[PDB]
């Protein structure tokens, strides 16, 4: 794995410890502080050392002068400190530094060194965030949690959780215009942020219904801003009329990003016959490219109504999937992981091992070990974190209705 630096402050004394998560090197560390001007330097040569600050401080931020991945830990004292910072004055650190913190906190939950309540507490400056970088890294952390909840009997906490995400990003969703305007970062943020809102049935779905209905009523002759099409197709594909129509454009569409967008829309339908239809003609290979099947199987497997037909399909048709798509192929590795790597129970983990060792010669793929390891990890994580997250969600809802701080 990677370097893990632990930072402990005791007045003016900064303790620095290095270790390798999963013996020793000269670690080029930098840092700023609540009193600090510039970026200060320290070469940790040893397991641990201490440096002296000229005065006491309210928060400290470290970076390691290396390429690639590393986590910086601090601890209960230090994470609280940075949290209050991010919530008071979040641009006191850079766009990437805020993304580092977010990524680190949540990995440290998975590693067992910070609680899930403390990360979920940190993620609340997010209602004050603007920049794309922490917003996506934010999503990269949180969305996986509900993907695990969707495959389980956890509907009430699933909904309170997504309700919490959308509440995080509500002001930044409301700010977007339904145009193609701005820089590459602002176009990508608009696109993914409007699609997220529609995915989560943020009521003000309607806007996308309107644009969709207009677009359809014109037989596709009106132009839609390109930044907004994914949303529009996605909520437009929730009806059968809109699904059938959007599919008609697919056949006659000689545009490749257009066909991709439409592919996504149709795969997110809660109509299961259509999911079964998509998987069938995709696999037949004549109404849809067989090249597309690896994607379509996986998009459906993440579909909260679609996941049991993907996995089932993968299993009934395994011998023909290997003929078309070979065994060693990345295609088959993609389809395995995408249909099973989001399970988080004992029954589910044995279901996989069951199915894949029953293959014999045809069993020895390491994607089966990865998707076991990841399922083992999910099981551990859920077993540990679901009751915590559930109490945190219910609790955080309640302090907005009334906390002792909120006057009295």
């Amino acid at each position: 794995g990677f370097p893990l630096i632990t930072i402990t402050v005791r007045g003016r004394n900064v303790h620095m410890k290095q270790e390798h998560y999963m013996y020793l090197w000269h670690v080029p560390l930098t840092f700023i502080t609540s009193k600090s001007d510039m970026v200060h330097r320290f070469l940790l040569k040893t397991k641990t050392d201490v440096l002296i600050l000229p005065e006491e401080v309210e928060w400290i931020k470290f970076n390691v002068g290396m390429n690639g991945y590393y986590i910086v830990h601090y601890e209960d004292d230090g994470w609280d400190s940075l949290t209050g910072l991010l919530k008071g004055t979040h641009t006191a650190v850079s766009s990437n530094d805020r993304a580092s913190l977010i990524n680190n906190a949540f990995q440290l939950v998975s590693i067992g060194k910070l609680s899930i309540e403390k990360a979920l507490d940190l993620s609340l400056y997010l209602k004050h965030e603007t920049e794309i970088m922490p917003v996506f890294q934010g999503l990269n952390e949180l969305i996986p949690m509900y993907k695990l909840m969707e495959k389980r009997d956890m509907n009430e906490v699933e909904t309170q959780f997504k309700a919490f995400l959308i509440r995080l990003l509500r002001d930044l969703i409301d700010k977007q215009t339904w145009t193609d305007e701005g820089s590459v970062s602002e176009r990508m943020l608009r696109s993914q942020l409007l699609l997220l809102a529609c995915v989560h049935n943020y009521q003000p779905v309607q806007r996308a219904e309107g644009y969709f209905r207009k677009w359809k009523e014109s037989n596709g002759n009106l132009s839609l801003p390109v930044d907004v099409t994914l949303a529009v197709f996605a909520v437009g594909a929730q009806s059968t009329e809109g699904w059938d129509f959007l599919y008609s454009k697919y056949q006659f569409s000689l545009s490749s990003t257009e066909k991709s967008q439409i592919e996504f829309a149709l795969c997110r339908t809660q109509n299961k016959e259509k999911l079964q239809w998509l998987l069938d003609e995709s696999f037949k290979g004549d109404k849809i490219k067989t090249q597309e099947f690896p994607q379509i199987l996986t998009l459906i497997g993440r579909n909260p109504v679609g996941y049991p037909l993907a996995w089932q399909f993968l299993r009934k048709n395994w011998n023909k999937l290997v003929q078309k798509f070979e065994l060693g192929s990345s295609s088959i590795a993609h389809m395995v992981m995408g249909t099973t790597n989001q399970f988080s129970t004992r029954t589910r983990l044995e279901e996989v091992k069951g199915f894949f060792s029953s293959l014999k010669e045809n069993s020895q793929l390491r994607c089966v070990q990865q998707t076991i390891e990841t399922i083992e990890e999910n099981i551990g994580w859920m077993d540990k974190n679901f009751d915590k997250i559930r109490v945190w969600l219910q609790s955080e809802k309640l302090e907005r209705m009334i906390i002792n701080f909120e006057k009295l």
